[PDB]
């Protein structure tokens, strides 16, 4: 198990534009196109991201290319962030992967804002962190995926993905 395998499981793979639980247009492996209710705007974002007239449908290779880009941005985001970097630096590899998954999903700013959450992680208070994250919108909105990530983060094992 690795970060790629982990997120692919969590986000699935769709070759055509779709709406997520929140109603946002997305494609590929968790790639957010736009928060606008316009499908046409979404189509425009896709074409610009892909570099071709897609008509709302991409190939697997294209999905994979957006995926590599997104995972990369997430790692670089952690690493450039003043609040996230030290957190990352203090963890083992499995827990690092869980943090990447959260940033990938919620974005840098999003994660960097869970002040208390971060502190717990820093103090190594695993269980409390876990209990705590379960109160988030994130967890209430997509409980199964969240539960997988939270468990991963908490235990430092890939058990939830097995």
């Amino acid at each position: 198990m690795n970060i790629f395998e982990m997120l692919r499981i969590d986000e699935g793979l769709r070759l055509k534009i779709y709406k997520d639980t929140e109603g946002y247009y997305t494609i590929g492996i968790g790639h957010l196109l736009t928060k606008s209710p316009s499908l046409n705007a979404a189509k425009s974002e896709l074409d610009k991201a892909i570099g071709r007239n897609t008509n709302g449908v991409i190939t697997k290779d294209e999905a994979e290319k957006l995926f590599n880009q997104d995972v990369d941005a997430a790692v670089r985001g952690i690493l450039r962030n003043a609040k996230l970097k030290p957190v990352y630096d203090s963890l083992d590899a499995v827990r690092r992967a869980a943090l990447i998954n959260m940033v990938f999903q919620m974005g840098e700013t999003g994660v960097a804002g869970f002040t208390n959450s971060l502190r717990m992680i820093q103090q190594k208070r695993w269980d409390e962190w876990a209990v705590n994250m379960a109160k988030s919108r994130w967890y209430n909105q997509t409980p199964n995926r969240a539960k997988r990530v939270i468990t991963t983060f908490r235990t430092g094992t890939w058990d939830a993905y097995k």
